[PDB]
């Protein structure tokens, strides 16, 4: 099966890329597996496979660490990113999130029923596994549990059948049949679990499916619509179908590929302790436990030799940054142009631990609106700040057509020379905000409110009659035959 | 004479270490100079030399581009700035501005006039030189002059005698025996100027000095205090006496070594046209000509095979950026430790265009002073953005003892998560501001007032009990004993 429809084959796909080290002496689920995924992404070193993981048994499992992170060389950057979607590894940024957008102008394609699969290939019921036996990774070494859940996905159905969401979401093992977990408001899986409360007659059938198809966890990670199924997403994305089989245990399906799945209810009633973890913006607050949501595991299905996928997540770069970031920004960048706003590209620099998003405005059309930066950045503000995919993002940068928002250096130049502080800026209060920000939940201000801000560098005459500067660059600042006769003459003259 | 003393010196210091790149051939000043050395500031590359400029002649003058920009590699970075110094070419940013802080706490060493020196070689009078026939660079394609004036050292005195200052001004040719430049407040040429106009009997007497030694051109890049005279502060830095010779047309002193000299008089009642020039924020505004200062040239006298330095500023990075943003910051440390405020250390990122200064906090002191965040931001923008240290930057960013001020990736991300916008911040809008920055003087708002920041990058605790966080990093996730052993069998696993 092709690499983005089959993960056993994405594995592949990253070993002819010479894009994978495979590691078959013993390594330790405690801390170690995690230390060396996290030294990868910090690298931009090759994903690392470990085969052979202290405490693996019934079969359960290998882990592949850092399976959307960055390679180290500029033409394949996205490399890793490139293989989830059928493109090739060269790919941008901006094909990768085309690639992402593409299905929401596309009927969906509902995935196939087939009768089985080889996450069917081993089973074990609640008299035969233990949770707490199985090499779950510690991630960090002040974790609050063991983060069993960090690139698997999770499948939850609303009350009425009509839409089944698939999302990332962590967990971490309670005991020997439990999980708990991060279920918050505005996520899909947040918004269907209370329509399970309300209804308030039974826990929420459940499934979380590890190593998935690529195209399907990618989805998983993106804002898509309220009530839109991701299985059909996916495929009018991948232009097929995908396949599911039933689980054992309850009436949803799962990738016929996956290499783990669990089977269970999520509790519309029962919590437990929760948390600390290292987190996307990069810090852990050790001892910071609260009640999160309580799963409960019936069963588990696996592959033959089940690898389980793990985000070492934290300091830059990994999957929280390249997956959370870009697609939320590949959602704005669609939200805004269906909103009438003049917006052609979006990116969340790295640089700005992914809170900020910079977008690219076309300013002739700017232009044609007659307006101001104060009603424009309110216009932009208002869009993006009520929307769910405006949630993890604090700080939009306007910047106009001669700044390339996927390069951070010039998102920053642009913010630090063209946006007066305050002046140029409009503070948004009274906005839902992230509390995982540092400056949020242990902050100075209130958790979930406000902390938001819209800074316009745009420059006056991009809203009257045009750019009116000159870069003082090698580019901007010479004429093109002198500047093609200084390359041609470089490594002559001396320099490298 | 050493290479800090002696700018020939510090040419020859370049070529040993492998740092510069001499072209022989012609070398066109209209533009060509400027690109190549463009493009060296905007790679790092070796040093330009240019021995053969078109419209060289009465031997004045070869170009040497680039004297502060930087290296390469990470270990020497710094080093063209070091060998300004005397300090190995290895030497940290702090050890630089250490170097460069230390005479402020020793008495000064002032010059010795000798009666002769290598900038008596040549003469011409005004009945033999015409600045318009010298090989004077067009920098940026857009300039409005030729910016003769970039890299060499003004000197004035005060009416009284008591205070002689030593600063880089930019200035154009004008005419034959006229240039124009800035002289602008609160700079010290400008406050000389001043009293000059004040007492309103002449003009200024003056002496521009290009090629002085390099510990000469660094002061004179610093804003160390009103009164204090450049030379003494230098001979205290550099532990001895620096040789001056008495100019031929007035009674001010250059340096025995200067490469080249002009000796005449700023005028208190004349202007001319003078710029638009490609700015160290990266911008050049076509077209944006206003009246300037202007100069007559009276005499100029030089060494033989005579060098004129030149920096071609614009986008990073260059001697604007790393002379201007680094020296204020080490000014703005000193003042912040003379007002008791309990900070370490400041630089000024390369990421803001030296705009922003991090401003590392000692948090035990800050503990002890029982204080918050609001009164502690009054307090520090009060200080800095009232005085003229201060002048350049806009936003002042705070960060407690586990950020490294000297690297802007950490800076950025203190920033970016510990800072919430608006709440964490006070503006400033009755203080000087900086008209270059374009957001200012091309901006939405007064060119010469507000536009400033302290963004509080401290978390709470760090003002009550003590950081309460880990980085989700490899170094503080993982103990020591595991880093080490996943350090010691990297290669062995099979990563780079
Ligand atoms: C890629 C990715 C996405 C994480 C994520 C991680 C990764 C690797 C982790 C597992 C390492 C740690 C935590 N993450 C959470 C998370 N969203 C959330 O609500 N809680 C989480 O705990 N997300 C983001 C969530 O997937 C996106 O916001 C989706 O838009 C959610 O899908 P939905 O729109 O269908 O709700
Ligand atoms: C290194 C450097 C410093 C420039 C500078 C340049 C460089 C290369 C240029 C030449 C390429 C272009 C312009 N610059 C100007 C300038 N200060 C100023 O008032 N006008 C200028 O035009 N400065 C900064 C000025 O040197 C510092 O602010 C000093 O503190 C001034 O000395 P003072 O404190 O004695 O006034
Ligand atoms: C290397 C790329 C690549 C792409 C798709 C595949 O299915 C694959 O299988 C080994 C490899
Ligand atoms: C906890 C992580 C996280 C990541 C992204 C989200 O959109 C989110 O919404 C509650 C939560
Ligand atoms: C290479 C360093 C260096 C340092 C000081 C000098 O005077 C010098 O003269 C050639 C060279
Ligand atoms: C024009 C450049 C410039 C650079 C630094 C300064 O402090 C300044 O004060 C007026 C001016
Ligand atoms: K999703
Ligand atoms: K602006
Ligand atoms: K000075
Ligand atoms: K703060
Ligand atoms: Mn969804
Ligand atoms: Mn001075």
């Amino acid at each position: 099966q092709p690499a983005h429809l089959c993960f056993r084959s994405f594995v592949e796909a990253l070993k002819v890329d010479n894009d994978l080290v495979e590691i078959n002496t013993p390594i330790d689920p405690n801390l170690e597996a995690a230390a060396i995924t996290r030294r990868v992404c910090e690298t931009n070193d090759k994903a690392p496979l470990f085969n052979n993981l202290i405490g693996m048994k019934n079969g359960l499992f290998r882990i592949l660490g850092a399976p959307g992170s960055l390679r180290k060389s500029s033409a394949d950057r996205y490399g890793r990113l490139a293989r989830h979607l059928a493109l090739p590894p060269t790919a941008s940024m901006r094909e990768i999130l085309d690639k992402m957008l593409s299905a929401s102008d596309m009927p969906p394609i509902p995935p196939t029923i087939v009768p089985t699969g080889p996450c069917k290939e081993n089973s074990l019921d609640d008299s035969e596994f233990d949770l707490t036996e199985l090499p779950v990774p510690l991630i960090h070494k002040s974790d609050g549990g063991k983060y069993i859940q960090t690139y698997g996905m999770h499948i939850v159905q609303s009350p009425d059948g009509t839409w089944t969401n698939w999302s990332i979401a962590r967990a971490m093992v309670h005991d020997k049949n439990h999980l708990t977990g991060l279920v918050i408001p505005p996520q899909h899986i947040w918004q269907i679990h209370q329509m399970w409360k309300k209804e308030g007659r039974s826990d929420v059938p459940w499934a979380l499916a590890f190593g998935v198809p690529p195209a399907a966890i990618m989805a998983s990670s993106m804002p898509i619509p309220d009530g839109v199924t991701e299985a059909g997403y996916v495929g009018a994305m991948t232009g097929s179908s995908l396949e599911l089989v039933k689980c054992d245990t309850n009436d949803l399906y799962v990738p016929a590929t996956s290499e783990i799945v669990l089977e269970g209810t999520l509790s519309i009633s029962e919590t437990g302790p929760e948390g600390p973890f290292g987190e996307m913006h990069g810090y852990i607050f050790p001892g910071d436990t609260h009640l999160g949501a309580k799963y409960k595991v019936n069963r588990i299905t696996y592959r033959n030799n089940a690898i389980m996928p793990m985000s070492s997540c934290g300091r830059l770069t990994d999957e929280t940054h390249t997956m959370i970031g870009s697609l939320a920004a590949a959602e704005i960048r669609k939200l805004c142009q269906q909103n009438d706003l003049p917006i052609t590209d979006a990116f969340a620099p790295f640089e700005s631990q992914v809170t900020w998003v910079a977008l690219r405005v076309d300013t002739e059309k700017l232009r044609a609106m007659k307006t101001t930066s104060e009603g424009f950045r309110k216009r932009v503000g208002d869009v993006v700040f009520n929307h769910k995919a405006g949630y993890t993002i604090h700080r939009l940068v306007l910047v106009g057509d001669d700044i390339d928002v996927y390069e951070g250096k010039d998102v920053l130049w642009a913010f630090s020379t063209r946006c007066r502080p305050g002046m140029d800026e409009t503070l948004f209060e009274d906005v839902r905000g992230f509390p995982l920000i540092p400056y949020m939940g242990h902050g100075n201000g209130p958790a979930h409110r406000g902390g938001k801000v819209v800074s316009d560098a745009l420059m006056p005459t991009e809203y009257t009659t045009g750019r009116n500067w000159e870069a003082a660059d090698f580019n901007q600042s010479y004429p093109e035959d002198l500047k093609q006769k200084v390359l041609d003459n470089w490594t002559k003259m001396g320099f490298s």
